[PDB]
């Protein structure tokens, strides 16, 4: 026939719902009276699920399964499950009902056009659902022969003609790994997930079913990496993340249940579905390694009124390759502990004072603490820079007093502290003693024995609270200096502890002006008299973008900054302090 | 007791409905509370389908047994496959209810009467489905014993006694075959197929379910010639004709559901039912082999208002085996390919003119046309007659612009052509661009070379379309003449092409009497004139009407004439007609 | 925190309901739209079906298990068999829903305490049922990350606290066996049977399932001496009672659904449940042995109100072990005959007469004797001299299916209600009684020390007789003198019959009389009292006192020397095992 396409030859999908010349009533029918309802139902399995191919000398079984499965659903893997489906149908007060059940398919077809003619069609019909068609009858009455056998294949619902041509922000995380949740009911384009359509007539009910009589389920995987971030590593992330255990299997049974009312016919699509979660590897602001994986999900059904099966059909062109969200928003961000880096624990719940020792790769230290306090966590010297993580909803199990119960929990939240093993810092932090807690010591290159010391703070330190404090050791006697850090999100703080040059006198002063390059934030300069350290506040509500303001401060004396970053602009920090007579 | 029975031993039913002294509560029941439904059910099957049964000296067990699976249903076969039923019910808000489930059974007896007397009695108990009776209840409330202990065997149905006294049509059809649907709902007799009774108690629903649990169906198949309709030969000619694929087995899942009004308790029974397929072999007006086959089906409810199980039982013989259609009145007919005959093919589309040469045994040849339109096809010598058959829904899948695509179809509605060696024909045919066809080529006796002559009509000869043409030669000058043919049926049409006796001088004319003999039709006489690009017809008179007609009419000597035959009554498998000639 | 419990280990069932940390998403959701209703389910089995155990030093997994399984659920033995459940939410036309599916748990503890302080807790969770939870949302708009994700495990019930410390009538029966339904849905305390837990949200269904995906059961069962009543005897009578087949098997399928109003959240619990039977060997008016079997049966919902998750936890101790019953009230008591005693057949209908010769030997076990009539009537039945005393019960459902004209049909029936008839040694009595021709009834003759030669005669009484259908008549026999007698015997239940034919000491001659006082004591009756007249046309009983008021009774009468009275008694007050007749003759 006449069509407006280019030569060439194209895949096309007709549409699901097509019912094929006089197979009828091969499976049977029933006969329900009176009030009574009957419900006909079956399974699409293996041997009931034969596809019935129509080849052209062009187009031969294997080209026409290969370019509709390109494009189009992947009939082959999707024929090994059982899908179920029912209809019901009730019989009026005082009448006989006859139904009857066929199998419904969808109509494939590959098409040559030579000059806006279409001159050789194959055509492959891919087993889908079913159908179910009743009549009210008496006894004697003459029933049309149509009612019970066609004549001429036909779609019971609307026909399509969709075809393709065939041719030939500031993330502010710390550097680790993360699994996002990006949410549910994604399908892919063009029908890939479709189970199947049911038209469900007016004052009838229908059903689509997975039984999981089979409960092999296939995931969807892709990774920018196969050497790092594997399927498997991937999965035993998700298991780190969110406790997945089951990937390729599932006993979760979903099905979609529709009566139509009265005097309307409805249809009912009904796809698989997927849960999407990224693995990442994030590494000074970038993602340097990235995972995808769509778990198998409970579905996804769409009801529609049910069109003509007579109106007109419109030549659609197909979508790319892709997917569709048709769930709701999600992003849940959960860092997971790096397999490769080793958790040592301390088993006493930390009370005062604890001092760990360290005989190398970076590891993990798994602690808890005795009584919610302020903490101050330093390696000697404060090298290296640590950072220290919560395990994620940790606390709520096995407890016992004054010491770790490991409840084991890889999911972990970034609190505080840098990647920079040879920046001089300390932390000081909130620990509330009904959680576990993580340490991460880096990667140092040394012969020589390290500590991490703990140290409950009931001072002013307390006042830089969630805080890494970075030490500054190189101030020249004047002149420009920087220091950049990985900058902390907004209402988290960073802090300087920092000696101004020369002699101290007491008497002798610098101009001080300290801002920052990129971000905005509020400083809070405070004065230290080394009793622990007593912080006496000289300095509120510093605003410090490109701060021209300058402080006059004692030479040889000890001011630690806090900032708390206002405007992330910049997944970076970068403090000046320049120095003047 | 007093029995009007003539003497001897019977088998007895009593029904369905039995429930069994003391055993109400050895299933267990539910206790469903304020607002919720209990849904309470079983599947029986193997160990729970177990029969009871009672013998005295003149009824052994195994006499039970045999006479009561002769007559009616086989509960040995039937225990195999699974069936399912349910019992759903809802307590009132802020009350507690309790429902407990028992097993219903068919009570059979053998009983011997003598001088009207029962002086001796077996009894079988067959287990059928269930029972679920219901009370709601206040903490600490007494309830009456009867409700939970039955003291006697009852029927909570109204009882049966259905006894057996114990022993010691024109089808004008083209030669070939047949499969015909006759309908769907078929059940045996006397509950040879009853799934089972569910007595549903007012304000409650109940269901009975075929689960597939086993796919197993057991079809029903007789054959007049195993030889030749075999069973298996019936299954593939039932796959030719529809696309049956599973006969034993099936995934087809079906289930009843009745919810009793507030007011009544309702009965509902449900039947396993076959779609019945009859395949016959039909040669020259008569059926020479015929199957029938059983299909399995999806099963037949029945639902009344629940009889009193303590109104009159009125004893009742047993209906002769047989079968009851409970579905709608059907019957598809559909020819189908015969499968010792070979199928050749023209693979290029037909378009105005094609000459097929023959590779002897009947053979189909599978064509197309290129354009919607008549053809005329013929034979050398317009021997053998041929005969052209549609394959049923074929065209509408695969194409190729000028060629044959196999659909592989080998259901086929009949057009028209004769079985009728040695009888001179020519087929007139609307092929439509769209579909296949088969031409059949019969046996012929010969071994010389012939030619299948194909050849688009654009002019008169369209006005014989949808018709065999016989050529009839070498009438008589004086006197009767008649030729029997096939009858096409009622609305179809035969054609004859005759020519009248004597030397064409376009002047001389004889008087010819035309009529049929036992089917009524109507007549559309023409004349030939003849050009060398084919016939010319000139349509001389119309609605002759000709079962015994007296009507003649005064044709010219040696001038080709065709009557086309429109059957409007189809009284006998052949047709009749006359060619009497005075003057 | 603190706590006010004394010092030592607890086991702890923080309820049903939980769910878990981070774990909310990972079996998927779906997406419904329009008017189409979505059913999410699953089936709790095996590998989904396994716990997490969180110890401690002190209290390691099998402690913890070991534990919780002696107070609370048996999550081991419920292990293996599959429970299904599921949820259905239908979205509302033209809009789409979201529902994602999460196990529950029982949160189950063991703590340490000491000076009213926990010290030490291990966790476990116990793979329960499920909780779907939906959200109404367009397509490209966001959720908050709470309906998603649950960063600390909590109960989406109301939780609870139910710890318990860890340490290291006069039944008028005849002599015989029975077993008793007490009745249906039977649970243990501390939700040793709870199936399960579902919230349902508000306008949702939801639904628990026992699918019979196995077969098994597990019936519970306790005897007072398992040399006599064992398990498998326990069972045996069960079959001869009820004709109860299976004991650990089921295929009933049972399965709860509720559907919450669109105004308030509910909580369905479901339960397996029992149908208790007693075995009893009841003898001289005591239970002498005693066995409970608790029969698997199909199940209880409650349905709750859910209460608010954010309620006041009380902590309250469990309660001992034992059982609540659900299933409405019932008691129905079926004798059974004793396998240890031979059951003779007379296989002939008995007809107006029969006579059914009994040997004897220094020491006759008892036995029983099935028959039947062939009319309808009522009967006379005795031993040789009215000794022994014999019993009499109806065959329960006998005579229903298999027949023979004139001859017994053995239809195998071991459940018996007793009619009447004394166990007592030293009692002469004969028995008169209703008998039904489709019907058998079994006699049990007793032990008897007795070695000689007897006879059981049957008779068809159409006289007078009849007025004391169904009761025994004991043969008082030692009225020898003037003075106080009493005789003690097993008493009738309220309105069933005991009746005394006694011969007044004397010489006869219808004019001498004695006085004559006839009392009990412990049970209320109404006496009919009756002369016994024997004449050329036969025999009479002549009423002479209707409606006497036995219980401690002061009416004296004067009956006539040396004749035969009889005094039907119906038993009006049942205050005692026994009834005692008191025959006090003075001059
Ligand atoms: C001897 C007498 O007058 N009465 C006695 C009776 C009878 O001898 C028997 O019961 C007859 O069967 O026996 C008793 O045990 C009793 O029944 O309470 C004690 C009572 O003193």
């Amino acid at each position: 026939d006449t069509i407006d396409l280019a030569d060439g030859n194209y895949v096309v999908s007709r549409g699901d719902g097509w019912i094929l010349s006089r197979q009828n009533q091969i499976l049977g029918g029933s006969v329900i009276s009176n009030g009574s309802t009957g419900i006909v139902g079956d399974l699409r399995v293996n041997d009931n699920a034969i596809p019935y191919y129509y080849p052209t000398p062009s187009f031969n079984e294997e080209y026409i399964k290969n370019n509709i499965q390109t494009v189009f659903a992947n009939f082959t893997e999707a024929n090994q499950i059982p899908i179920g489906f029912e209809f019901s149908k009730t019989a009026p007060s005082n009448k006989n009902l006859y139904m009857y059940l066929q199998y419904t398919y969808i109509r494939y077809e590959i098409i040559k056009v030579l000059q806006h003619e279409i001159i050789e069609r194959a055509v492959l019909y891919v087993p889908s659902l079913g159908y179910v068609k009743s009549i009210e009858f008496n006894p004697g009455e003459k029933i049309n022969k149509d009612f019970y056998f066609l004549t001429n294949d036909k779609c019971i619902l609307n026909e399509q003609f969709l075809y393709k041509k065939i041719l030939e922000r500031v993330l502010p995380y710390s550097n680790g790994l993360y699994v996002i949740n990006k949410g549910d009911g994604y399908i892919r384009t063009n029908d890939k997930d479709l189970i199947g359509t049911l038209l469900i007539e007016a004052g009838s009910s229908g059903s689509i079913i997975q039984p999981r009589l089979r409960n092999t389920t296939r995931p969807l995987f892709t990774t920018s990496n196969d050497a790092k971030f594997s399927q498997q590593y991937t999965e035993e992330r998700l298991k780190d993340a969110f406790n997945v255990q089951l990937f390729n299997t599932s006993t979760s049974l979903f099905k979609f249940v529709e009566e139509a009312p009265s005097n309307k016919n409805i249809c009912i699509k009904a796809y698989n579905t997927y849960e999407k979660y990224e693995l990442i590897d994030y590494q000074n602001g970038s993602i340097v390694n990235k995972a995808e994986y769509y778990l198998p999900s409970l579905g996804y059904c769409e009801v529609t009124n049910a069109p003509s099966p007579e109106s007109e059909v419109v030549k659609t062109q197909v979508a790319e390759d892709g997917f569709i969200q048709n769930g709701p928003e999600e992003e849940i961000v959960v860092g997971v502990i790096d397999p490769s880096e080793n958790i040592q624990e301390i088993n006493t719940a930390i009370s005062d004072n604890y001092t760990y020792n360290i005989p190398n790769n970076p590891f993990y230290i798994l602690f808890t603490v005795n009584t919610t306090g302020i903490y101050k966590i330093n390696a000697q010297n404060n090298l290296p820079s640590l950072k220290i993580y919560e395990a994620i909803g940790s606390g709520n199990r096995n407890f016992q007093s004054g010491n770790l119960c490991d409840d084991d929990i890889k999911a972990i939240n970034y609190i505080t502290g840098f990647d920079s093993p040879n920046a001089k810092s300390y932390l000081v932090v909130l620990l509330n003693k009904d959680k576990n807690y993580y340490i991460r010591v880096p990667q140092t290159s040394s012969n020589i024995e390290n500590q991490i010391k703990f140290k409950r703070e009931e001072g002013d330190l307390r006042n830089l609270m969630n805080s890494s404090v970075n030490i500054i050791d190189n101030l020249n006697s004047t002149g420009a200096h920087y220091y950049t850090r990985q900058s902390p999100d907004v209402h988290d703080y960073i802090s300087y502890e920092f000696t101004i040059p020369g002699n101290f006198n007491n008497k002798d002063t610098s101009n001080i002006r300290l801002y920052t390059s990129y971000n905005q934030g509020i400083g809070t300069l405070f004065r230290v008299t080394e009793t622990g350290y007593n912080l006496i506040n000289i300095q509120q509500n510093l605003n410090l973008l490109n701060s021209t303001k300058s402080i006059r401060l004692l030479n040889g004396a000890i001011y630690i900054l806090k900032v708390e970053v206002t405007e992330l602009n910049n997944y970076n920090i970068k403090l000046h302090i320049d120095i003047t007579n």
